């Protein structure tokens, strides 16, 4: 079931904030920019503005954001605009210059400190995490979705096989995705 047209804008904004959060998480752990990945020196080429990612990487991120939204809908959630003023009123987290990369990129995820999941929303985050298509893309160090010798990609690790710490990282990523939607003024019921 394709993503409804009225959720296409939020698919883009969601992917952008997920990238900012991912980049922050990496930079906290000592990662810095370089054009070729180096896991010993912790250099990563994705520590750039979202719009400056290679098109295939941007497209993958948009696909993953869209599949969070489609999985919410498959779980029966009602997702719709409720507060048209919320987006204008959003602010970004202002990090110190110690978070800026050599290319001038500094992450600026949304300040969602005011957002509080309702019980039904907490339950939807839990059901997203437990859904059979949820994976940890271990090489991307990120939550993602897998929707369709060796056919399967073992590096997309099903949630049910993760150790507790990585389950917690995966679930928290989905919590921030849902809180991002709420921050932009969507109700989720």
């Amino acid at each position: 079931i394709v993503l409804p047209p009225h959720l296409e804008r939020i698919r883009e904004k969601l992917a952008e904030n997920i990238h900012e959060l991912w980049a922050l998480t990496r930079i906290e752990q000592g990662w810095t920019y370089g054009p070729v990945r180096d896991d010993n020196k912790r250099l990563h080429p994705a520590l750039v503005n979202f719009h400056s990612l290679p098109e295939p990487e941007r497209n993958y991120n948009l696909q993953m954001s869209g599949e969070t939204l489609k999985t919410l809908l498959a779980l029966g959630a009602h997702v719709g605009m409720a507060d048209e003023k919320a987006e204008d009123n959003l602010k970004k987290t202002k990090l110190p210059k110690t978070y800026m990369m050599s290319n001038g990129y500094k992450p600026a995820p949304l300040d969602l400190s005011h957002v509080r999941l309702t019980p039904a929303q907490t339950t939807l985050v839990d059901r997203l995490a437990e859904n059979g298509h949820n994976v940890w893309a271990r090489d991307r160090v990120a939550q993602g979705w897998s929707y369709s010798p060796a056919r399967r990609n073992p590096r997309l690790v099903p949630y049910r096989l993760l150790d507790e710490a990585t389950k917690r990282s995966n679930r928290d990523s989905l919590a921030q995705a849902v809180r991002t939607l709420l921050g932009y003024g969507y109700n989720i019921e």
